[PDB]
């Protein structure tokens, strides 16, 4: 049925890394675009497994995979907007309304993942992609894992993530709950979106920037650029004790989270 519809052309490189490269693939017939993650197999098995059980508007869709010898081909959703990382201006951030909208969407995606027992473990601007309408989608489940199965939660112990975004308990406790960790990384992402900089190299007492935060020195560079409303949310998210840290349902009740700020997407306009 309909010849050539199976053929995809690798038009360009969307990004590379330490395992594979991601390229934009365009269908020969329909011209539909998708992102193909090429992993030179010479982790990936679990990534595919996790991706197959993902279906949400704020999570990069997985279409399928092609073994073909050793080179593994993962067909994923193409997000023309690129990485949220590139939408963050160094030392500045982005307009608060935009950050709020992206944060809302990030929360939606994380609620979904946690809802099906999956923790991402490496949430950062480089892994949050944007589609044509700037809708945020969580990507790269290479470090993800199931933390809840048969309604039984499994505590984590593996060191995973990226230091500036990792929660403090991952560095000082043998075991820890999965959810507060993703929540913390989302808080670091929010900070980056509102200030254009990361607060610390890592959440450890030996890190001066981290000690200052614990001491409420918000008059210092990072926090001084953030308005009081979102800063109060950050004070609830970036809490060292994961058991006292705000949970997502409570984040959804936060004053800034619910503050009207962002208008629609300027759809219509014809005065007179
Ligand atoms: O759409 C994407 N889907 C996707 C799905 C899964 C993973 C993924 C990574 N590991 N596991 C899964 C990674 C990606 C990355 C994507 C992407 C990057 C990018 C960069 C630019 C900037 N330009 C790129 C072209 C050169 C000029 C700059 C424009 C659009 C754009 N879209």
């Amino acid at each position: 049925a309909v010849p050539f519809v199976e053929d995809w052309d690798l038009v360009q490189t969307l990004g590379e890394g330490a395992y594979g490269e991601v390229q934009l693939a365009v269908n020969r017939v329909t011209e539909e675009a998708v992102a193909v993650k090429i992993v030179d197999m010479k982790n990936i098995k679990k990534e595919i497994c996790i991706n197959k059980m993902l279906n949400h508007e704020n999570v990069v869709k997985f279409y399928g995979h092609r073994r073909e010898g050793n080179i593994q081909y993962l067909f994923l959703e193409y997000c023309s907007g690129g990485e949220l990382f590139d939408r963050i201006e160094p030392d500045i951030g982005m307009p608060e309304p935009d950050a709020q909208r992206f944060f809302h969407q990030l929360m939606a995606g994380v609620v979904y993942l946690h809802g099906i027992g999956i923790t991402h473990r490496d949430i950062k601007p480089e892994n949050l992609l944007l589609d044509e309408r700037d809708n945020l989608k969580i990507s790269d489940f290479g470090l993800a894992t199931v933390f809840r199965y048969n309604n039984r939660e499994r505590l984590l112990n593996k060191m995973c993530g990226t230091l500036p975004y990792v929660a403090p308990e991952l560095l000082k406790r043998r075991e820890f709950h999965a959810e507060p960790v993703d929540v913390w990384s989302c808080g670091i992402v929010l900070t980056a979106m509102l200030a254009g900089e990361l607060p610390w190299d890592q959440p450890s007492d030996s890190c001066q920037e981290y000690s200052d935060w614990k001491e409420k020195k918000t008059y210092l560079n990072p926090w001084k650029k953030i308005d009081s409303a979102p800063l109060a949310l950050l004070h609830k998210i970036l809490v060292e004790n994961p058991s006292a840290r705000i949970t997502i349902p409570d984040i959804k009740k936060d004053r800034w989270y619910n503050k009207p700020l962002k208008k629609g997407a300027k759809r219509p306009r014809v005065t007179s």
